[PDB]
């Protein structure tokens, strides 16, 4: 039998520290093509050895197709292939799109069911995973309206994670490293800092916030860790919930919601369980 392995690159979508990613065609079909930098190898591997151990299929989680690895004459080659979003990352989403009640609550509801899907052991399943860089730029919105979690390269199983999204206990080195619930509690605080980026962008009253990155007023375009450490542990500053939102009871729950991602004491954070509960009791 033929096995078509050919994939035409169509166009770059996406260019980083952690190479490229393509819009492929195979068989007619759209997909991704993520062709790994040398620097970003080690998640190449850490994603293969997870789909390896189980194969995750789940509406909000990025669809794996195959991960190739091809000789090269002094190098490997290393591409992920998964379906493609023609909609691009919730990041780029939220630039120029506002959002309503009902559009606003699909998005971080689907959110939610894909992380409960990743922290959640199932016997007889999966292991429990904690994703350790969840950010609005490792989502993707689906033409249904629902997003999918992506980029499983620093995922663990039961590169450092993005400073901007860091939680506390990873800036202050307290994280216990030897407790698979610290990696759940480190998602759901970046979670907490995902459904804010949304929120902002739901229209209540005629008023909207303009698109801004988790604490955007408070540290540099680029922060350092020093920096992120400086405001998340020792002032211990949260983002601005602001008071527009008080008029609205979507987003007068969804504040009460990311403050409960937020506690300092990281066993005090929801879990992504307790999320969903909320999420589907609201509106
Ligand atoms: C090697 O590499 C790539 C392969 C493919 C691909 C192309 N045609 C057919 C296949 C196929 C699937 C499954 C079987 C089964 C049949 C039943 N039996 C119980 C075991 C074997 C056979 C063949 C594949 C996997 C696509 C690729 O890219 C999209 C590949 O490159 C990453
Ligand atoms: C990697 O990805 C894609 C692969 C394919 C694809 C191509 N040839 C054959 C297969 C296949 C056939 C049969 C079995 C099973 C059936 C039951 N039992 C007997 C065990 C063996 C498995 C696999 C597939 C799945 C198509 C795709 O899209 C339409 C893929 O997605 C891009
Ligand atoms: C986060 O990470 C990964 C993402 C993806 C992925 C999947 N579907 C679609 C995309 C995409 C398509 C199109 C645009 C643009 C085109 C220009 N227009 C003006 C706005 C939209 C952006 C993004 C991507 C980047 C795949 C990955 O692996 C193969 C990823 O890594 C795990």
């Amino acid at each position: 039998r033929t096995v078509a392995r050919d994939i035409t690159l169509l166009e770059c979508v996406g260019k980083g520290r952690y190479g490229e990613v393509w819009r492929g065609s195979w068989q007619g079909e759209n997909v991704a093509v993520k062709i790994f930098s040398s620097r970003d190898e080690k998640s190449w591997f850490r994603e293969t050895e997870l789909y390896n151990t189980v194969m995750l299929r789940h509406e909000n989680i990025l669809g794996f197709i195959a991960s190739d690895m091809t000789s090269r004459h002094s190098s490997t080659q290393l591409w992920l292939i998964t379906h493609y979003h023609e909609m691009g990352s919730l990041y780029d989403y939220l630039q120029l799109t506002t959002l309503d009640t009902v559009s606003c609550l699909r998005i971080v509801l689907s959110i939610a069911s894909g992380l409960a899907h990743l922290h959640i052991e199932i016997f007889g399943g999966k292991p429990a995973i904690a994703h350790r860089d969840l950010k609005s730029k490792n989502i993707l919105v689906k033409k249904n309206g629902q997003c999918c979690i992506a980029d499983l390269g620093l995922a663990v199983m039961h590169r450092v994670g993005t400073k901007r999204y860091m939680a506390p206990e990873v800036l202050d080195e307290t994280i216990q490293v030897d407790c698979f619930d610290s990696y759940k509690r480190v998602d759901i605080w970046a979670f907490g800092l995902v459904l804010w980026e949304v929120a902002r962008r739901m229209v209540s009253n005629g008023i909207v916030e303009d698109y801004k990155p988790p604490f955007y007023d408070v540290v540099p375009n680029d922060p350092s860790f020093e920096d992120m450490r400086k405001v998340v542990c020792v002032d211990q500053q949260r983002p601005n919930i602001p008071n527009r939102w008080f008029s609205d009871p979507t987003l007068t729950s969804l504040a009460k919601l990311m403050k409960e991602c937020w506690y300092q004491n990281p066993s005090a954070r929801l879990t992504a369980l307790r999320i969903k509960k909320t999420l589907t009791k609201i509106d």
